[PDB]
């Protein structure tokens, strides 16, 4: 009569689970498990496991059960899911086809499913291979020491004060001032290149419309093709050399094709400032995205020695050694330079992407929630949207009615400080077509195309809105569309 | 009462039917027709339809079967598929969908169908907001002028024999042909530099670096990337204009972004020798592009007088009016050529080209046959493969046993000619996929994603040969794959 209180076991513990108190739950299905290994004590298991964020477990669970019965559609689903929380893309599919077929489940129900998951695995393989976001501008020039002197400052000169004002609105973070700046610098270039042919032959205008062009090209780099960018840092080298110049030189050389001429770019940059922190931080990036883990976390050091203040020489090496399997030495890394500097942002929102992709949600969740509170704690706008778009995603990586609307919230959010943030887009897009807002869904995705950066994160917002438009198509007239909504 | 008839009309139409006499059998269904309005006779005669690959008349009797029976899941089946095959993927997929709903298709090999069209318009949409291949190549130049010598040439000097056997191999058309004038204009570029450092003066060497360079940079503005060709033909037309220069220049600036220069650029070029045919043609090329209907004729005539020997400016002319809707007009100017340069493989498969866009499978296909013909009837290389993929898509237009071994025939020879080819290996991919050839459709899937030229088709490609390997790893341990066979 053991089944009695196997039996009794799982029921006390189906309340245990009732009242949210998971934890407790989960052990008496564990024991009544040692009565009899039931199924539905393990279906129950990884169904507690879910509501507990622990995808691992549940995908095990899920496993242990189904291998005791395989017509186990509401189990085999769960997996499915629970497969794409690890980001385990082609185990989805498998679980998701093996489903279209057993069970008589199919419609238009899983269907989707199988499309989300294609969709980022091969997005994800193919990665093996205007302005952009407010968030990125910021954490792009945070590496360099920020400028708001420059050599004969002025005159009651409109071209002189245009540059103070873009060099200005350049860094003190804070938004728009970013667009600011631009069109600020834009418009320096214009005039100084017009007072140039007043002088052609005058060394203080050079320098001037050098330094003004030298960030007009870097703007445009940021914005569309190298193409300008180009002949504009080039010309401003031509002008007046400049440090950073040469930094944003070898990255619009390194950017295609190939030419170790940039890894001498550096070194024309060094010629100048021996000691610019700044250079042995890029350094490092090209050597550390060449594959060489070695001579990159090398320049980092020198970045760390010749500034010791700024955060990034720290953030690189700090879990570098992650692209090098070293969890440990990151880790404590990530640690040091976690109280070293108590009050970056930085620390907390990249140790916490970290952990999200070893998979610990337990942590990584937490680290993203530093982040956003020492964040909005200063008036700057280090690392800005990017935890809150980073939360929600590790959220909806384990949907839950409650779950996906803290995220649709920190999206939404998200989406209103950093509107130029598809990222934060798509994530809605995402959401309000699982709500079956398919409608709206649809609206969002077509943005969220627009906002892309590249074709093929274009080609991916597209078919989504595409399938979604189709779908739409569908949930027309009761006729059809009542027949979708028996579920 | 009269079915008796009806029945027997039916019946002996089937006849016909099972007896490939097509046109025959739509008679009896069309008489049943008559009598009796029966679903399976707009059934039988949609059937027919498709056997004569009539897919527009397939869509109707397709459809008006389904307004007398909803629940025709073989007709809606058939209408998807043939919607698919007019280009209209959205239709297909809606089809696609319904069938999961209404039909009690338990199947999920519709999945793999809807993911296809899917995929088809998700590019559709996207689209309108190393060397390339051979066949592909060997049009970009087919307008410009042979030149085979020039100034000055040779007193032994490599660089000069190299420039010339460049020059030799660009034209005399044949594969293997280009390869080599690519890897002989980069090595003529190098040696004349040398020299010129050692004179600089020298108009000679001046004028042979300037070829030189030019043909290195275009081959660049190929192998794709204008950064390297815009400097390389840039200093070419420092160190020596050259109207053929600019023409490439314009060409890799109007691929950028906006300029107000890429058109002047002509205008330089019309300078050197105003009664020059390539400008006006290309002039009347970007006129094209930019919707400028207008003055891209009046470029063209104006190309066609300093050439009429071209057959370019016309096939251009042929059909600027096809985009211009006025169609008729494009059909004399199609024949007008087709009689004028009765050799020419080039308005064959344009006309085919256009006939397929148009939707007349039957003159195109014909049109195809007799571009395949011509193009035989030389030794050069003109229109490459393009005739075989282009009836070979057209082909598999409408996916019949006789088709599908047809079009898999014309590619496997036309991936055998150009290598490169992209076009050539998804389609094999395509079929193979269908062929129920797998593991062999993956490879051909993953080959056409090293060859797609932009990372647009890159994550095509890879989507398939994704959705193919999911596919794969499900029909094995048959205690699954049994199931799958039940088709």
């Amino acid at each position: 009569e053991k089944d009695k209180y196997a039996l009794a076991l799982k029921d006390k513990g189906n309340q245990f689970f009732r009242n949210k108190k998971y934890d407790d739950a989960i052990k008496y299905y564990n024991w009544a498990l040692e009565l009899k290994e039931d199924p539905v004590f393990y279906s129950n298991l990884s169904a507690c496991y879910v509501s507990v964020g622990d995808l691992k477990k549940v995908v095990e669970m899920s496993t242990k059960a189904l291998e005791l019965k395989p017509d186990y559609s509401k189990v085999l689903l769960r997996r499915a899911s629970a497969n794409e929380g690890l980001g385990k893309f082609a185990d989805a599919m498998f679980d998701l086809s093996v489903l279209s077929l057993n069970g008589d489940f199919n419609d238009a129900s899983i269907e989707p499913m199988l499309e989300r998951n294609l969709n980022k695995q091969a997005m994800s393989k193919l990665k093996e291979k205007n302005l952009p976001s407010v968030t990125s501008m910021a954490s792009f020039f945070g590496i360099f020491k920020p400028e708001l002197t420059f050599a004969n400052y002025d005159e009651s000169n409109e071209a002189d004060k245009e540059l103070m004002n873009g060099l200005s609105n350049l860094y003190k973070r804070s938004p728009e001032s970013y667009d600011k700046a631009d069109e600020s610098f834009t418009k320096a270039a214009r005039l100084f290149e017009e007072q140039l042919d007043k002088n052609n032959e005058d060394e203080k205008l050079k320098e001037k419309l050098a330094i003004s062009l030298e960030h007009t090209g870097i703007f445009k780099f940021l914005k569309n093709d190298p193409l300008g960018a180009h002949e504009d840092i080039k010309k401003a080298i031509e002008l007046f050399p400049r440090v950073n110049s040469y930094i944003y030189m070898a990255l619009i050389m390194a950017d295609r094709n190939d030419s170790t001429e940039y890894y001498n770019y550096f070194d024309k940059a060094l010629k100048l400032d021996s000691n610019n922190s700044s250079v042995y931080y890029h350094r490092g990036q090209m050597n550390f995205i060449l594959q060489n883990y070695d001579q990159a976390g090398k320049d980092f050091d020198k970045a760390k020695e010749l500034d010791p203040e700024n955060i990034f020489p720290y953030i690189q090496l700090a879990c570098l050694a992650y692209r090098e399997n070293k969890f440990d030495d990151c880790e404590t890394l990530f640690s040091e330079a976690k109280r070293k500097f108590p009050e970056a942002p930085e620390v907390p929102n990249f140790f916490a992407e970290i952990l999200t992709d070893k998979n610990d949600f337990d942590k990584a969740l937490k680290q993203y929630d530093l982040a956003i509170e020492l964040e909005n704690k200063l008036d700057g706008i280090y690392v800005g949207i990017a935890p809150l778009v980073g939360k929600a995603t590790l959220l909806t990586r384990n949907p839950t009615v409650e779950n996906f609307i803290e995220a649709t919230n920190l999206l939404e959010k998200a989406s209103k400080l950093d509107p130029r943030s598809e990222q934060a887009k798509i994530g809605l897009a995402q959401m309000k077509l699982q709500q079956e807002d398919i409608d709206e869904a649809i609206t969002l995705f077509e943005e969220s195309a627009d906002l892309a950066r590249t074709m093929e994160e274009k080609l991916q917002a597209i078919t989504f809105a595409e399938a979604a438009k189709v779908q739409q198509r569908i949930r027309s007239d009761p006729v059809l569309a009542k027949k979708i909504q028996e579920t």
